[PDB]
């Protein structure tokens, strides 16, 4: 059984892997909140989704991408000229090999740092094992 | 087999459980459109997702949270200074026990009341049984 | 095994089926990038999700709906008075019969044409077989 769901506890900005550290579900401990990475243990087909809230009242654009190893597999942007809250969100279905790392990367701009309110999230689960 | 998908038929505002009453899928009848609640029947791991459209032309912020019993498990905001339509959406993976109730709560602001167009939605399914 | 994920390679506008032609996953080849349609091969219960990015700097509203055959099953709008990027996104769980076609239709407005960056996406997988 492989599934996880975590939220962002702190605010972040710039270009970095987002460490979702408010962990709600983590079957098999394949998601690591100290790195923000899900590491594949079984070859197969996996679903992932993310929702990253842009900071409000400070900035107009924010990008958040889902990556596999060093490669973008989905991109998203939040943008609002009046500096309103808005989301960069996307979903994927990927084939993974053992060792592959899946994570969300901030690619410019500012992310809201909810404490335990889980505004910004990352989840995933295996659909098929090879 | 446990899975459901429903849309909002009427417009709502304030602080209340959203009753998605345009039911498209409801395997096992574990979602109740008269309460807006999914009730767990089997201990296990469940995926849920929601997309709630803020009313356009009347208001600037709207919040919608996914709850388990009396506890927030995901939060979302829609915000636009020019009163444009925008979405409060999120997704989760949760462990549930029989009797647990999962639902979307409006937490301030105004939600669009599509009739049968299914702009605002709530869906879920079991991933694993314990 | 039935699952797929694809992104939009080109920009589109108006009223047309969106052809997600940047195919990442397509188990069983049930998604056709030349038509934009997923065709059901097995009766059962299926999850789909989509995220369509509105073009920035040219227009204020865009609609994108998920359809089954000739019927809307989910609707979404992106809207921003300052012509900012924003998303029309939704998710569904549907019962399908063999031959049923599921696709995303642009229903007015302008969609961003990312090349291989996968800003705009469509994915799905079977949950249950009848």
């Amino acid at each position: 059984k492989i599934a996880f769901y975590a939220g962002l506890k702190r605010q972040h900005e710039g270009y970095e892997v987002l460490k979702f550290d408010d962990v709600v579900t983590n079957l098999g401990n394949h998601y690591d909140p100290t790195t923000g990475k899900f590491t594949c243990s079984i070859p197969g087909i996996y679903f992932f989704t993310y929702h990253v809230l842009m900071r409000g009242g400070d900035g107009t654009s924010m990008w958040a991408d889902l990556c596999k190893n060093n490669q973008v597999r989905a991109s998203a942007i939040a943008q609002d000229a009046d500096q309103n809250y808005d989301y960069a969100s996307n979903s994927v279905v990927l084939h993974l090999e053992p060792g592959d790392e899946v994570y969300i990367k901030l690619d410019g701009g500012k992310a809201h740092g909810g404490n335990n309110n889980k505004y910004s999230t990352f989840s995933g689960f295996i659909i098929y094992a090879d």
